[PDB]
């Protein structure tokens, strides 16, 4: 069984909309999810239709695009930072989880190699 996702909605935690978090869905998170690359990673990793038993007992702190989306969207994070580490979980689950020449492991740095380009202009905070 999958575990339940990671949240995306939490009404006491506090938030706000900085020029770098409007970075992060505009520029960031945009162009990862348009690339021939992204489709593994726009949702939870699915272990039960994947047959992947032991996926959640190795990956602990599960992250995907698709929880960064929503998360961007409901304006749910404080600072970049905290957006920047769920990008940096999520490619770290992979590289975690699988073996060190597979696709997934070809398409999650791919993905990261446009990250770091994106979040390398990341503005200063107006
Ligand atoms: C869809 O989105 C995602 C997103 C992901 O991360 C974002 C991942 C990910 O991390 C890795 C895997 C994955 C790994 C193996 C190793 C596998 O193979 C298991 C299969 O039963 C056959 N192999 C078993 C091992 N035997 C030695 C050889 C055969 C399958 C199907 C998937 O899938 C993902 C899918």
């Amino acid at each position: 069984m999958n575990p339940p996702p990671p949240e995306t909605s939490n009404p006491n935690k506090p938030k706000r909309q900085t020029n770098q978090l409007q970075y992060l869905l505009r520029v960031v998170l945009k162009t990862l999810w348009k690339h021939q690359f992204a489709w593994p990673f726009q949702q939870p990793v699915d272990a039960v239709k994947l047959n992947l038993p032991d996926y959640y007992k190795i990956i602990k702190t599960p992250m995907d695009m698709g929880t960064i989306k929503k998360r961007l969207e409901n304006n749910y994070y404080w600072n970049a930072q905290e957006c920047i580490q769920d990008f940096n979980t999520m490619f770290t689950n992979c590289y975690i989880y699988n073996k060190p020449g597979d696709d997934i492991v070809l398409m999650a740095e791919a993905l990261e190699k446009l990250f770091l380009q994106k979040i390398n202009e990341l503005p200063t905070e107006e």
